């Protein structure tokens, strides 16, 4: 309990400029951001957290690693190299309401796009201690100035940012979530506010 305060402050050090591994990093950082997600999964201090998403889990979470990136060509699609910036993904967890919804927010200051995002709304049901399966209901792109862009890649773009299948909460404190999907990704997010979505 106390090797998590430094356990997590480690794991922030070393994310900083690694912009979530969005756009990837190299073998080294990944090694050692793993190893301090390995080591706070190892320490849980919620278990069976399953049975305990309303005090735990239910809210608003922000992205500060993953395993997806984003690069080569379907980056060069997106238009992420220089006229669309990828922005923060939060995921919002309703537990009185079995819902789960991915946020990723897009901004483009040569369109004047000052804010846009996908949205991707899911269910979510609880198969055991510490996996819910997640199941897609719909998605949108919004405003229609930034749907104009992504369209003919719609599918695409959904397929990266789609919760649907299973994760597993592998971590909660009062502050940071980890997860582990049913594609072996792992997930880092830390609590925010939902009014900063």
């Amino acid at each position: 309990e106390a090797a998590l305060g430094d356990a997590k402050d480690a794991l922030y050090a070393a994310l900083e400029g690694m912009n979530r591994g969005i756009f990837g990093m190299t073998s080294e950082k990944r090694s050692e951001i793993h190893a301090l997600v390995e080591l706070l999964e190892s320490k849980n201090p919620t278990p069976e957290p399953t049975d305990k998403l309303q005090d735990k889990v239910d809210g608003c979470w922000r992205l500060v690693y993953s395993t997806i990136s984003i690069l080569g060509k379907k980056r060069t699609k997106l238009g992420l190299r220089d006229f669309i910036s990828l922005g923060d993904f939060f995921q919002m967890i309703d537990v009185k309401e079995e819902k789960a919804v991915n946020v990723i927010k897009f901004s483009a200051r040569a369109l004047k796009i000052l804010s846009g995002q996908l949205t991707i709304e899911a269910s979510y049901k609880i198969t055991t201690k510490t996996k819910v399966d997640i199941t897609l209901d719909s998605s949108t792109i919004t405003p229609d100035q930034l749907m104009n862009i992504f369209q003919k890649n719609y599918d695409m773009l959904l397929a990266i940012f789609n919760p649907e299948g299973w994760l597993e909460i592998t971590y909660v404190d009062e502050s940071l979530r980890i997860g582990r999907d049913d594609k072996a990704n792992i997930f880092v997010l830390e609590r925010a506010d939902p009014s900063e979505v």
